[PDB]
């Protein structure tokens, strides 16, 4: 995607605290402050947050599927998620 709205946002929040743009560099709390943000500019506040309570190489290695049956209702995130990694030109 190509919207500014949620990259600049988390983003914003991202470089105030050292949080990588790129996923698998993310330390178990980013990967939630990403969850917990991110759940935030869409309204979701429902997505599996202790499900997702690993570091940033378990997140980014596991597939859509395996995302999808710990929490499906997080294709959002991940939409963001392509943008974060794409848009840094990967931290």
């Amino acid at each position: 995607g190509s919207h500014m709205a949620a990259l600049e946002g988390y983003r914003k929040e991202q470089e105030r605290l050292g949080i990588p743009y790129d996923p698998i560099h993310w330390s178990t709390d980013q990967v939630l402050h990403w969850v917990v943000w991110v759940m935030k500019e869409f309204s979701m506040t429902d997505i599996d947050l202790t499900t997702l309570n690993i570091s940033g190489r378990e997140l980014c290695s596991l597939n859509q599927e395996d995302f999808f049956q710990r929490v499906p209702r997080g294709e959002i995130l991940w939409s963001h998620l392509e943008l974060l990694r794409k848009y840094v030109l990967a931290s």
